[PDB]
């Protein structure tokens, strides 16, 4: 990306969900995007938890990653700042009711730091059913949306 927000489309997403049904485990990658040109280069990856998980069943999950990136050697680390998960409500834009959550990165954290050759996100972002509660899914495809500000204040 050139500015710092991404729109991961996901098509076919009849098939995964049907594959999650016969309790077929399902992940999804999503390509690379920046926070920025001169910036961090991250991915996401969503999962459709079996019906039979002893915890978390029938949720998405939802998790951020830290790719290496052509400004690495440029940028202060670990990556600090703020981010807006978001799945798309894709009825009308005045009635939307979109399903998100907002993470500040942490330093402590391995997910955020410089990579070399671990994700972090919510394992219960959004539970299945809550598709059927609005118009999620639309031309058979779900919307993710990433939005980052990025941190480069060295305080």
């Amino acid at each position: 990306q050139c500015n710092g927000i991404y729109i991961w489309k996901i098509g076919n997403f009849g098939m995964h969900l049907k594959c999650q049904e016969e309790e077929k485990p399902v992940v999804i990658h999503s390509p690379g995007f920046y926070t920025g040109k001169p910036g961090y280069k991250l991915c996401m990856r969503l999962h459709l938890q079996l019906p039979t998980a002893q915890r978390c069943a029938n949720y998405i999950s939802l998790f951020v990653h830290t790719m290496q990136g052509e400004y690495d050697s440029h940028l202060p680390w670990p990556f600090q700042g703020t981010i807006r998960l978001t799945i798309l409500d894709q009825s009308e834009a005045p009635v939307r009711q979109n399903h998100e959550e907002i993470m500040d990165a942490k330093p402590e954290l391995l997910a955020f730091q410089r990579p070399t050759i671990k994700g972090f996100g919510y394992v219960t972002f959004m539970h299945l059913e809550a598709l059927r509660q609005r118009t999620f899914i639309k031309d058979d495809t779900l919307l993710v949306r990433c939005e980052v500000s990025t941190r480069f204040d060295l305080e």
